[PDB]
């Protein structure tokens, strides 16, 4: 659960992260709606398909 055998944490994993704090909270309220219209739009459909298509382009040359 916590990777590197030496990890102090505390008052030093998050100690970077309160100064985001008073950012994200801005940039965390409205930006999260584009990137996900816009991440479940073109990484939804797009890599299944280009994935599928490889598979089905890729297992010889184009279009058989």
């Amino acid at each position: 659960m916590e990777e590197g055998g030496d990890f102090d944490n505390y008052y030093g994993a998050d100690n970077q992260s309160e100064c985001e704090y008073t950012d994200w909270k801005s940039s965390g309220a409205l930006i999260p709606a584009i990137y996900m219209l816009v991440f479940l739009l073109g990484t939804t459909g797009n890599g299944l398909v280009l994935w599928t298509v490889f598979r089905k382009k890729g297992h010889h040359h184009h279009h058989h």
